[PDB]
């Protein structure tokens, strides 16, 4: 209902923010706690993770290849399938300060997510990053946003 | 009432996000569907649109002059006139990757909007962009924010 | 309760946005009206303000040292202590266009705040800025975010 939808929108947004916080803090175990076992992550047509352990592996090196990151998540649009499943579209600005000497790398992106509520906690079941564009960035492959020509 | 205000704040924000999404996707018809016929848009003291058809014309070339854009909308403040009319103030970060060879153009702005609810959908009745500042941008004229000196 | 929490989350966010607006507008008296007398502000281990008058002093020169600023506040996480006291964590992107000839200065930060509700208005009781990183910026000292190594 209305009440349920409003409260859960807040909870979903909070989880997404906790995710970005723990990412900028280099807390990979906290990050993995926000994904179900049977998850999928897609960062490019030939790059992602199937299942939580594979996802954990994608987190390796956050602490070593970057001196810092800053994630700014906005434009969050939530459509409930049910009270324990929602589809989310959002915008991300992610700045990366590398450990190697090179300009900061900027990702302008969209996330297409499905989140599920389990034992009182929202978690990611699927995340699909679509890359709007990048600057001085370290990843070449990407899922396009599908901009009309 | 309280309940009404909360639900409609979510709906207004969703519409604003759908707008920015369809803009970054180069979907001008979806954009125009989010404006009433009797709308006004102001981007500079001598630049805007009176009525929806004129607004549609301002969308020409999105696909040709830019390879991509990314809009990040935040700091959304909503004051209800009534349950079907609200005044909104918000902040925008808009990055533009040009089709011509030149640095990305950055707009730091404020939107002063009036939105109205018609047949279940929020739409823009007025948008006024105030330009806080810009970098490497393609538009010179602007409405100032009115910063105190 | 639920209803209270939702309404007050909106009010707290609104206050935070009003703060950033008045800051970008160079309105120091409006800013100071959003702090209690017995406040604390921490921007670095050896830099801040104890009490509202000291805070007011930190606002001196906004109009003179910058031609403009733009603050984008996102990722707002609110934990209520009570219905009139909350702890907030948020992300900030703050761009500064200097009056002196130098590149824009960018702050990527986190705010750790305690807000209190007094006579119907949320106000800051404590703000602690943690600096994720900066670019071409004018402040060297900072409170670290505490990123895991
Ligand atoms: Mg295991
Ligand atoms: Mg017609
Ligand atoms: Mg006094």
């Amino acid at each position: 209902m209305t009440d349920t939808n409003l409260v859960e929108m807040r909870a979903i947004e909070r989880m997404m923010f906790d995710y970005s916080y723990h990412l900028d803090m280099n807390h990979p175990e906290e990050l993995a706690a926000l994904f179900v076992e049977d998850c999928e992550v897609s960062y490019a047509p030939n790059f992602g993770a199937t299942g939580r352990d594979a996802y954990k592996k994608t987190l390796e090196g956050i602490g070593t290849f970057f001196r810092g990151t800053s994630h700014h998540n906005s434009n969050i649009c939530i459509d409930f399938v049910s009270e324990t499943e929602a589809n989310v579209r959002s915008v991300v600005l992610a700045i990366h300060r590398y450990t190697k000497e090179r300009p900061d790398g900027i990702l302008y992106g969209q996330y297409f997510d499905t989140v599920v509520k389990v034992d009182g906690q929202w978690k990611f079941k699927r995340r699909e990053l679509r890359t709007t564009m990048t600057t001085d960035y370290h990843v070449r492959a990407a899922n396009p946003i599908g901009r009309a020509e």
